């Protein structure tokens, strides 16, 4: 039985991780027995940049981490999953079955990567942060957490605030200690990840779609058999659904018991951030000239199609 590792940083508690099991689950049983999937979850293993490096070179692994560190390889990545660039989760999933986006999931075939899934969202991501934010004003001073990326980095800078990179597992003593005095994230990790334990205060930026992708390498991938191949690729399909509804239905739940503990939500001057996350589009030199303007043209053809 063929060992495959499959490592993620999100807790136990969190909707992705519990979907997981579940295709974990479904595929062990329809290979009867020829795959062994075992799943890792809370960065119990490597995940971000080096679990990347690990599926980029070969191994007989899976990694269900942010669409970001695609980016590292294929930097178009990183300006489909730009700063207030999706209203929805269906403006983003259709983006996803673009060819122009199918066209980068070659372009990281050719990097040793097999990009199994898109479509693994958990929600719009906001600050987490202990006073309340309207404006970019407010942002300034504060030592926010980012995931370790140049566009979440970016993105927070161009925000007012001042960034710190770490993987998550880090954060919650990054905060008891001081470190860092807040975060972002969605309401789904917000809640599943207990963050309202040591901040309360929930500004609704909505900066960043938190959103993972389903990456096996190329390598085993195709030493797999066809049988092997076309259930792998179905469960993580029917576990992209399945986390996705689960998503959509939990949200308004969480957020009602966020407030239960203390959380207080505000709203933000939307028109400003976007004029400060703006320049962000401007600092990726190795994006292929002209990303920006052809993911507008789907994202102004895939809403048009929306309000029909
Ligand atoms: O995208 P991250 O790195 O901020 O992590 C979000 C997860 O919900 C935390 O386990
Ligand atoms: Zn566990
Ligand atoms: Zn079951
Ligand atoms: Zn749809
Ligand atoms: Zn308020
Ligand atoms: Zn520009």
């Amino acid at each position: 039985a063929r060992v495959i590792k499959v490592t993620t940083k999100f807790v136990d508690d969190e909707q992705t991780a519990k979907s997981l099991v579940k295709v974990v689950e479904a595929i062990n049983q329809r290979s009867n027995g020829t795959l062994e999937l075992q799943l890792f979850t809370s960065g119990t293993l490597p995940i971000g940049k080096d679990g990347m490096e690990q599926v980029a070179n070969g191994s007989d692994w899976i990694l269900v981490d942010g669409v970001n560190f695609l980016g590292d390889y294929v930097p178009d990545y990183n300006a489909v999953t730009g700063p207030m660039l999706y209203q929805s989760f269906e403006e983003y999933l259709r983006m996803v079955k673009t060819p122009l986006v199918q066209d980068l999931n070659a372009q990281a075939l050719e990097k040793g990567i097999k990009v199994l899934s898109l479509d693994w969202l958990f929600g719009f991501r906001n600050i987490e942060a202990k006073k309340p934010i309207k404006t970019p004003e407010d942002m300034k001073g504060l030592k926010l957490r980012v995931p370790t990326s140049q566009l979440y980095t970016f993105t927070i800078e161009a925000m007012g605030g001042n960034p710190v990179a770490m993987p998550y597992p880090d954060t919650y003593a990054a905060l008891q200690q001081g470190v860092i005095d807040g975060l972002e994230g969605s309401i789904l990790s917000f809640y599943g990840t207990k963050q309202y334990e040591n901040v309360k205060e929930y500004s609704l930026t909505r900066h960043l779609l938190g959103v993972s992708a389903v990456c096996i390498s190329k390598k085993c991938w195709d030493s797999l058999t066809d049988e092997q191949r076309t259930i792998i690729q179905e469960e993580f399909d029917k576990g992209a659904l399945d986390n996705l509804t689960e998503t959509e239905k939990l949200e308004d739940e969480y957020a009602q018991k966020l407030k239960d503990n203390g959380v207080t939500f505000h709203e933000v001057d939307a028109e400003a951030f976007n004029k400060a996350v703006a320049p962000v589009y401007d600092k990726f030199p190795k994006w292929t000239p002209g990303i920006y303007d052809k993911i507008m043209e789907n994202l102004t053809q895939i809403r048009e199609d929306i309000k029909n």
